[PDB]
């Protein structure tokens, strides 16, 4: 699968051993991601950064 970077006009392909798409958020604003990538299994949340995996394509 293909998964979004930080800013949605740039994308790139889930890596080695990542396939799904994931995309991480801090404290500043949950509403707008800090991070995006690709990982193999779902990071835990917290309540520093949010982790919002998707098996779809370009979720992130």
């Amino acid at each position: 699968l293909k998964c979004n970077k930080l800013v949605p006009i740039a994308y790139k392909t889930c890596p080695e051993g990542k396939n799904l798409c994931y995309k991480m958020f801090m404290m500043s604003d949950l509403t707008i991601p800090v991070k995006r990538g690709c990982i193999d299994v779902c990071p835990k949340n917290s309540l520093l950064v949010k982790y919002v995996c998707c098996n779809t394509d370009r979720c992130n």
